[PDB]
């Protein structure tokens, strides 16, 4: 459960990365 919770948060980490590019995205068109 431990090491698990290091790759749940991680993917927290790099889902919210896509977010910053969806706003500039939507921005283009």
């Amino acid at each position: 459960k431990k090491k698990l919770g290091f790759f749940l948060v991680t993917f927290l980490f790099i889902w919210l990365m896509m977010l910053l590019h969806f706003t500039i995205q939507q921005r283009k068109k």
